[PDB]
């Protein structure tokens, strides 16, 4: 069916998406928020239940709407988010911690743990959230917040921009390889790690300027606070990762793991980069999905079937889809 999954929007133009229809709102007693501040500014003004559940359209529906994510990244990470962390027979999807509320949940290995769950969609070198290792992978860190300040003062004259994240980027990485002996940055993680450092220069930089410098009050709101600034109008064309190039390219990296101690960095050879999106895709479908079912009853591989044909909707790249259970 047309709309299933939702299509780009009908008008992409720059709008107040800070209006009386969306007020942010405090968190009620049971409201869940993870660690993505996009999501989570979405949840607290309105444009996703307010509770933190969701379903897939919901999600892409309201990336779109409030931010202007374009179509084929919200149809990729929305449905590699469920197909990991969501429940797939009732369509629901935590966008932080595990819930009764995404309902009966598979059987296991299945974990339908929400955007919290670790090394599925949420992983290592987190801007502002620290490493799951550690124990809280989703929470804001205040420190971690200083640091991308110190660094948007250093490399971008007081705001964020692109040359302050492959700066920052890089920071992170090095200090996870320091401290993790569990540090993992391969495959999915090692390409979303990257985008989302160009998310706040291209979506939370108010539409009207649309000029790729966030400065540190609207950085706060998003991410501390999950609250758009007075006023915020959404960028004025569809984008994503625009620029996610020159931050690869400031501090050039291989794949790689720690190998269960610190400074241990290990390349992995079989892993996707930037020269392997269709690899990427297929390892996630191939192997993460996988590792989660690997052996689905009808019901399940027929969901299954169902969000990996949205999934590959969202590819970018120009790859050939692959089916791990079959047509
Ligand atoms: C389209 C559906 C989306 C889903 C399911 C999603 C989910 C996630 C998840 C699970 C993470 C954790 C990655 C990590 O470990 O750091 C993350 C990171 C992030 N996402 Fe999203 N995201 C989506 C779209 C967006 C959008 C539209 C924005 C901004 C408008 C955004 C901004 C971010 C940022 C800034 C981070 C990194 C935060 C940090 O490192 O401190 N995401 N996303
Ligand atoms: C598109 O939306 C913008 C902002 O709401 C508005 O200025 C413009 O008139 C709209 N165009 C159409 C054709 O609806
Ligand atoms: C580190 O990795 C090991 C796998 O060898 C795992 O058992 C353990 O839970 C991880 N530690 C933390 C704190 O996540
Ligand atoms: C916040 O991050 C800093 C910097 O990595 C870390 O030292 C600190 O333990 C984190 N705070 C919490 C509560 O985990
Ligand atoms: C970041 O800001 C600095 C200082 O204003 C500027 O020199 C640099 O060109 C900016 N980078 C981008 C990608 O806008
Ligand atoms: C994924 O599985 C398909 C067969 O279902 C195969 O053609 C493809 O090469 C596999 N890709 C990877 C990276 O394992
Ligand atoms: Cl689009
Ligand atoms: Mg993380």
């Amino acid at each position: 069916e047309p709309g299933l999954p939702p299509g780009p929007l009908e008008n992409s133009s720059a709008k107040l998406v800070n209006d009386e229809a969306h007020p942010w709102k405090p968190l009620r007693p049971g409201d869940i928020r993870g660690p993505c501040p996009g999501l989570n500014t979405l949840a607290s003004h309105g444009y996703l239940p307010r509770n933190g559940v969701a379903t897939p359209a919901q999600i892409i529906n309201a990336v779109q709407e409030g931010f202007n994510f374009d179509n084929q990244a919200a149809i990729f990470a929305t449905y590699a988010a469920h197909l990991v962390d969501g429940n797939l027979i009732t369509d629901l999807l935590s966008i932080g911690r595990k819930t009764r509320l995404t309902g009966p949940d598979p059987p296991p290995p299945a974990s339908v743990g929400g955007l919290n769950e670790h090394g599925t969609f949420e992983g290592d070198a987190s801007m502002t959230r620290g490493d799951a290792f550690f124990g809280n992978n989703h929470d804001f860190n205040e420190t971690l917040f200083e640091q991308l300040v110190d660094y948007s003062n250093r490399f971008g004259g007081g705001k964020y921009n692109l040359t302050v994240a492959g700066e920052l980027r890089f920071k992170r990485i090095q200090d996870s390889i320091a401290t993790n002996p569990n540090f993992s940055f391969v495959d999915f993680r090692f390409f979303t790690a990257y985008g989302e450092t160009t998310f706040p220069a291209n979506l939370f930089v108010d539409g009207r300027r649309d000029d790729g410098q966030l400065d540190m009050d609207a950085a706060r709101s998003f991410f501390q606070f999950s609250r758009m600034p007075d006023d915020f109008f959404r960028a004025p064309s569809p984008r994503s990762g625009t620029g996610v190039e020159v931050v690869v390219q400031a501090h050039p990296m291989q794949p790689g793991r720690n190998v269960g101690k610190i400074n241990s960095y290990t390349v992995d050879p079989t892993s996707s980069d930037f020269s392997t999106p269709c690899l990427m895709y297929e390892k996630f479908v191939n192997i993460t999905v996988k590792s989660l079912y690997p052996n689905p009853t009808v019901q399940l591989r027929k969901a299954l079937n169902t969000n990996l044909d949205f999934l590959f909707q969202g590819v970018a790249a120009g790859c050939t889809q692959v089916f791990p259970y079959g047509r």
